[PDB]
């Protein structure tokens, strides 16, 4: 398996937001990190007001950063971005870098050195589920703050059916890997989304190594029948394709 990189990934998040309204995408520019995960949500649930830097306790459209940005958002352009409900994220990591001076300059020159997981939102289940084909790869001490406090934040903004402001559940839902070389998990990720859109509660199966790689090989086989066809040009040339 060819690796799959942030614009691979990308691409297949547009893919599977032409079949899903509902998906959000986030920037094709910038992938978030373990540091940078929890500003990205509240900015693109419009949660964020970046001139007191403080975050809103309920949604300001004024401060929508989706508009006219042709290089994070060019599939944007023509959406309403508030009218989403599944907000996916690709998020890069590395073992080395403990702040985000060093998450982000080694991620700028690099996004089997990056490392791909996804954090999904989903405000009509209210969860955040983590998928990472390695199972725990990001250190705990990293990856669960950020999870929590989305949850926490997220839970007082979209109240729970007992009209509490309850955190949303956390999910970290690969408790034993499934990637078996140091190259596939952009691939995995994709795949896994792609069938989470499906049916929420899907958990990939637990495989032999080979019945492993045919399985990927059959998710790869697909893709040519299923091109991009609604993205603008500007789109397209962002995704380098
Ligand atoms: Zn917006």
């Amino acid at each position: 398996f060819s690796s799959w990189d942030h614009l691979e990934i990308s691409t297949h998040l547009i893919r599977l937001s032409e079949k899903h309204s509902d998906l959000f995408v986030p920037s094709l520019y910038t992938p978030s990190t373990c540091f940078s995960i929890e500003r990205a949500v509240l900015k693109d649930l419009h949660l964020y007001d970046s001139s007191t830097q403080s975050v809103l306790d309920h949604p300001d459209s004024t401060q929508c950063h989706h508009q006219n940005n042709y290089q994070d958002y060019p599939h944007l352009a023509d959406r309403d971005c508030q009218n989403f409900r599944i907000y996916a994220y690709p998020l890069w990591h590395h073992p080395s870098a403990h702040n985000p001076e060093e998450m982000n300059s080694m991620m700028l020159s690099t996004a089997g050195i990056s490392h791909w997981t996804l954090v999904i939102v989903n405000l009509d289940r209210r969860e955040v589920v983590f998928f990472d084909s390695l199972a725990n790869f990001i250190n705990n001490r990293l990856i669960d703050p950020a999870l929590n406090s989305i949850a926490t934040r997220l839970g007082n903004v979209y109240p729970d059916a007992n009209g509490a402001l309850s955190p949303f559940i956390v999910k970290k839902v690969i408790k034993t890997p499934i990637q078996q070389d140091s190259t596939s998990c952009g691939i995995w990720l994709s795949l896994f989304l792609d069938k989470y859109l499906d049916n929420p509660d899907y958990v990939p199966p637990l495989m032999g190594g080979r019945q492993a790689q045919y399985f990927l090989q059959e998710f790869l086989e697909t893709i040519p029948q299923r091109p991009i066809t609604q993205a603008s040009d500007c789109t397209l040339n962002v995704l380098g394709i």
